[PDB]
């Protein structure tokens, strides 16, 4: 009824130890955590050998740094990131097109992609687990960002993760109340709404700016096609989601873009930046092109302020 | 290839007429409308024997009247007005509980309750059509307004309809602009709102006036679990809609309510409201408790005027 299995508890030095398939981890460790998640309930698996487990030999005040430092009521999230971040640690971030990729493993796609775009944009974050990272990963020690981005979404190492909501939680934690957008929508009736925080820099319809600025369609109203468009937007950049698509990039009209290639939930995230010339980034890899053409899902615009 | 078939151009007599089933209706007759419909492109149907349709021979300025009268911008729009008025009038509108209800015929369902809820309401429309009607409506000469029901909602006479979505169809033809609502919704980011007309008084998602002024469970947010509650609400009633469920219904909680027992789009209508006692009308019929108890997907409150 045994496994072997790596025992670290500083991820610095490691321990090899066997344990009983009878019983839960908690029972023989103390609080265990694998690969960002919270095992310690959780009788052990036979694919779970030669596997490095992150234990977290309880503590009743380690909550003093808790919502201190990670901004989070989670008893759990630490033995999350730590567990991640053994992983993390494993993976290779080179520096690509000025920016930070992640050659892929695991499943980085959204992260990689995520991290693309999170260098460019004019973010400041609450916590300052975070700030560190970002500028750990600005110059390459990313491998604490990843975990933190995999503990705030609640992400296992190798999930899949949607590039969009997984944002929503990393921008939970940043400079929100500085922002501010408003919209309106229009048949009979009409209707003016205001946003605060990251509700007002993430929109899900269009790739198009300039669309949500023209023209953009919208249902009730009384039957099923109002218009809604911006009128103020109060915000360092612009986030513009919809599911995937073809669309048009060129250099100057946008910031960046992420590029979605599959099904629902089975697909693949390039990310696109505007620089020079348009550069394309793949885990490592990278394209760079005066012409686009795609499947896009995100896309980036610096703003200022704009005023209807 | 002949059935027979009555034609009225008056509705006031009636003329006996055979017809091709080889032929569209047009090439015979001109612009024709049976029970609500424009047939005046279809051919024949075996089962139309015996059936009256109201033929209008065509005319290129009877539009003074349509947009002025009837507040449309549809040629079909008086073809299909008509051709219910036939049938509508065919119905046996009796006071009861002191409004007008339906005796039930061609699935009645919700014109009863829309009709029987039309009156305990305070609006006043914008087309004159419908005023003439809601007043022979109060007194009993309600084919008339049927059929506009129908006609501005684009129904056919013994086609089910949806209670809530037959009225913003009226809804937008009435006092609007006199009206205003305020939301806000709040997890990270925050979000208020105001709508003007119809979008004001209508909403879906609860039963209850209190719990909206309480608080009521709105998703994104960031997450999923927002609170959204009512700010001001400056108009006359409120209707308050949800899918069905079981509610509760006191005297002097609410002005009037409808209940639907059956499936998705097979269900009935009860149109309940509280008097002396609660009056729950059923066609002709009448129950009047001082309880309730029952399935409802729609509650009506008089209202003044609220601010937070
Ligand atoms: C990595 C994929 C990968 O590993 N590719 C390989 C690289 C090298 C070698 N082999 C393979 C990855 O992270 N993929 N992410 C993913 O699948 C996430 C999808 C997902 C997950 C949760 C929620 C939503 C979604 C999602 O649908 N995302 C797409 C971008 C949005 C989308 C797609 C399709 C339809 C649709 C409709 C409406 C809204 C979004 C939408
Ligand atoms: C008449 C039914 C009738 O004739 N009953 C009889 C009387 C005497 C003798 N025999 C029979 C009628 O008009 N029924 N209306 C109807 O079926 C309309 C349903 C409908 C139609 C179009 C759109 C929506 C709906 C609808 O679902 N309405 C219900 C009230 C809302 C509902 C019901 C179930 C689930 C659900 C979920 C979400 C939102 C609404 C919702």
């Amino acid at each position: 009824k045994t496994i072997k299995v790596f025992t670290t508890v500083d991820n610095t030095n490691l321990h090899t130890q066997l344990v009983d398939m009878s019983m839960t981890y908690g029972q023989q460790f103390g609080p265990t955590y694998l690969d960002g998640a919270d095992v310690t309930k959780i009788k052990p698996h036979v694919n779970h050998e030669g596997k490095t487990f992150f234990v977290l030999p309880s503590d009743d005040t380690l909550r003093s740094e808790a919502f201190e430092y990670y901004h989070t009521l989670d008893e759990s999230f630490l033995g999350r990131y730590m567990s991640a971040l053994n992983h993390t640690k494993k993976w290779k971030f080179p520096q690509v097109g000025g920016l930070t990729s992640i050659k892929w493993a695991d499943n980085n796609c959204y992260l990689s992609s995520v991290l693309l775009a999170l260098q460019q944009l004019e973010v400041k974050f609450n916590a300052p687990a975070l700030q560190e990272a970002y500028y750990r990963a600005r110059a390459g020690d990313a491998a604490n960002f990843c975990a933190l981005i995999l503990a705030y979404s609640n992400k296992t190492v190798g999930e899949l993760g949607d590039v969009r909501e997984t944002m929503t939680h990393l921008l939970q934690h940043a400079n929100l109340e500085s922002a501010k957008r408003v919209l309106n929508v229009v048949h009979c009736g009409q209707k003016t709404t205001t946003l605060t925080g990251v509700e007002a820099v993430m929109y899900m319809g269009t790739l198009s700016y300039d669309n949500l600025k023209t023209g953009v369609s919208i249902p009730c109203v009384c039957g099923r096609d109002a218009t809604q468009y911006l009128v103020q937007q109060e915000s360092s950049f612009v986030m513009m989601s919809a599911p995937p698509a073809e669309y048009k990039l060129q250099q100057g009209t946008f910031l960046c873009a992420n590029e979605y290639t599959g099904n629902y939930q089975c697909g693949h995230y390039t990310h696109i930046t505007a620089k020079e010339t348009l550069y394309r980034i793949d885990g490592a890899h990278l394209t760079k092109m005066s012409e686009y053409k795609g499947p896009v899902t995100d896309v980036f615009y610096k703003e200022t302020s704009y005023t209807t």
